[PDB]
RNA sequence: AUCCGCGGCCCU
RNA sequence: AGGGCCGCGGAU
């Protein structure tokens, strides 16, 4: 099945030709709407004889489970054949049967380079908002879109499907104006080949009774790091380095990284090693405002201990060693006794008081350590009388979250965790959620709709902790000024005459077509150690396994590593990582490449950056 | 146990 | 260009 009347008016264009967007308040259920349209559409096409399909694609792989068990699946199960997908099956094989399909989005596209758009009748589409240019979902509208044009040429013909996009909601990316916001509305239109939003506007009450937002909240705040700063500044004056800017910050933390680049260079110890040393102090420095005390001492504490087994000793890593072990003890002592500090604490426990148990809470917060350190502070500290959840890819050096583990959380959450910490944000239901704050997370207004849409129902309040300077609060408030802007900026295409609308979507369209001309995409280096200035590999010696691992089998190689699987030089340094088949694989990043024809040394980030070919394996 | 490639969003 | 964060795909 049934649907809410004010959902009744958003369909109806939808339900004869008329691709269109749907935009609708997060939590209204608009997932709902969309198996409509797709039963409405089956229904009516065997009834015309014609052929049905759906392609249903998605962000997320755990939306493809989620949306298949909670919406598409339960209501069509006996009338049509429903799949979803992201085990080993062939996908064109899967589009022959299966009337729809929900799956992720770029395996289409992987498809499109057999299947076509031609076979599939609808297209609906999960968060329409992260349709550009730059992205799935999808370069796949382009070629819907370049596919159309050559029907235009026709006339004066291959089938197209109906497009259906739902989103909350399209926003303005980075514009301020309020004429520039439009024009990123009239793009997403472009690219989704949709006659207007389509937004709620007869019902709107029906909605604003049933459905509510939650009240937005502030909560600011205005020796260790004495302890800290004076270290720092006595490094500094070993190698004679003035950075000119403040420590325990984001300027002066980019400037001890490309001091450090520039350093592997000229291949001077003492000069580099010092900064990456430096990275982590500031580290500290820059967690201990945002984290308990004792974050920032464990974060040098297992840095140093690291390094004792890198190492197993040159003059530098002695002068480091000796200045932090001396004062290990010192640091743990300050840390442990309690502006910064208290944050917070007050804002949940005020929310337990009121109602019989706070059920539901989240948390947003920028770094992954910060999730498992506040996690870990809310574990402690009882009486209460709380769980973290984190992203699936690997960088920073931290450890990635299993899918099927997240999964786990949430359907606990379902029940035996009260308050989850997070920088996932959309596309993960949450229900009967209140607190929902904000901890120094700024993101932009799309982000800030979606979030803010989790604590529903009741009574919710929508929390930011703040510093006094440098503060958040400001960008903030832009922030809500354009959630508010974008809601004109989607008013003013809908009443914008049609001869003048499908005039200018047509421009946006044959530009974004027209646009890509582009193309798409061995002996002369020798790779050496960044920390130390020694011959590694030769160019000759990397081979290369499925055109991926670059890897270094030459016996040679075997000589200048220790194990412990992570493979390391001599002096310590990182080098690359042992994976088994049946290859040792080795990161660029701890490697300075030299060039030949004239010496020059550059660095790069990962393999494909580098010009040359690799011989495969 | 990761690799590899691609892409978004932030901030300087 | 950096760092942080998020995600998809192809590997073993
Ligand atoms: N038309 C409807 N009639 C009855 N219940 C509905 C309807 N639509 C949605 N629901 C319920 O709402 C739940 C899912 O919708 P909801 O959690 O509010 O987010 P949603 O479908 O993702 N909307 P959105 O976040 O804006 O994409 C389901 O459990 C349904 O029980
Ligand atoms: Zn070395």
């Amino acid at each position: 099945l049934q649907l809410r009347p004010y959902q009744m008016e958003v369909a109806q264009p939808a339900l004869e030709g008329k691709n269109i967007i749907i935009c609708l308040p997060t939590g209204c259920g608009k997932t709902r709407v969309a198996v409509y349209i797709a039963k409405d559409h089956l229904d009516k096409k065997k009834k015309a004889s014609e052929p049905g399909k759906v392609i249903v694609l998605v962000n997320k792989v755990l939306l493809v489970e989620q949306l298949f068990r909670k919406e598409f699946q339960p209501f069509l199960k006996k009338w049509y054949r429903v799949i979803g997908l992201s085990l080993k099956i062939s996908f064109p094989e899967v589009v022959k049967s299966c009337d729809i399909i929900i799956s992720t989005a770029q395996i289409l596209e992987n498809s499109l380079l057999g299947v076509q758009l031609s076979d599939f009748s609808l297209i609906i589409i999960d968060e329409c908002h992260h349709t550009n240019k730059e992205a799935v979902y999808n370069n796949i509208m382009r070629h819907y879109l370049m596919q159309k044009l050559k029907n235009n040429r026709l006339k004066k013909v291959i089938p197209l499907p109906q497009i259906l996009g739902l989103t909350a909601s399209p926003g303005v990316g980075g514009a301020t104006k309020q004429a520039k916001a439009e024009e990123h509305i009239l793009k997403l239109c472009a690219n989704l080949d949709a006659f207007t939003i389509k937004t709620v506007k007869e019902n709107l009450d029906q909605l604003k009774n049933q459905i509510q937002e939650p009240c937005k909240k502030f909560a600011i705040a205005d020796p260790f790091k004495e302890k800290l700063l004076e270290i720092m500044t006595r490094i500094q004056t070993y190698c004679q380095m003035s950075p000119m800017s403040d420590f325990g910050t984001q300027p002066y933390e980019q400037w001890a990284i490309q001091m450090e680049k520039k350093a592997a260079k000229e291949g001077n110890r003492k000069e580099r090693v010092c900064a990456e040393h430096l990275r982590k102090y500031n580290e500290a420095l820059q967690i201990n405002d945002t984290i308990r005390m004792i974050d920032a001492y464990t974060h040098l504490e297992t840095f140093y201990n690291e390094e004792k087994d890198k190492k197993f000793l040159d003059e530098t890593d002695r002068f480091l060693m000796t200045l932090f072990f001396e004062n290990n003890k010192m640091l743990k002592r300050l840390a442990e006794n309690p502006e910064k500090l208290t944050k917070l604490r007050n804002t949940i426990m005020e929310q337990y008081t009121r109602t019989e148990e706070s059920a539901r809470g989240i948390i947003f917060t920028k770094t992954r350590q910060s999730a498992y350190a506040l996690s870990q502070w809310i574990t402690e500290n009882e009486k209460f009388a709380a769980h973290h959840l984190i992203g699936a890819g690997h960088s920073s050096e931290f450890k990635p979250m299993t899918q099927n583990e997240q999964k786990e959380v949430i359907s606990k959450f379902r029940t035996n965790l009260l308050i989850a910490t997070t920088v996932a944000e959309e596309g993960l239901d949450i229900k009967e959620c209140n607190i929902v704050i904000r901890y120094g997370l700024v993101t932009n207004e799309i982000a800030m709709v979606q979030a803010r849409g989790r604590a529903r129902a009741d009574e919710s309040t929508y929390v930011l902790v703040a510093h006094s300077g440098s503060g958040v609060i400001e960008r903030e408030t832009v922030n809500d000024f354009r959630e508010k802007m974008m809601y004109k900026a989607i008013h003013c295409v809908q009443n914008m005459k049609p001869e003048e609308y499908a005039h200018k979507i047509l421009e946006l369209q044959m530009q974004s077509i027209m646009e890509k001309k582009m193309k798409t995409k061995p002996s002369l280096i020798t790779f050496l150690c960044k920390n130390c200035s020694v011959l590694a590999c030769s160019g000759e010696d990397i081979h290369v396994i499925e055109k991926m691992h670059h890897v270094n089998m030459t016996p040679e190689f075997k000589e200048l590593y220790i194990v412990r699987g992570e493979i390391i030089c001599k002096c310590g340094q990182a080098w690359g990582t042992m994976m088994v088949h049946k290859l040792p694989c080795l990161k660029i990043r701890n490697f300075v490449v030299v060039f030949k024809n004239n010496s020059t040394k550059k660095q790069y980030k990962k393999w494909v950056e580098l010009p040359i070919t690799f011989p495969n394996l």
